[PDB]
């Protein structure tokens, strides 16, 4: 599964 790195109030989804 990818790692979710949410920024300043934002949600990021990293697919590895």
């Amino acid at each position: 599964r990818g790692v979710t790195v949410p920024h300043n109030g934002e949600s990021k989804d990293y697919s590895v």
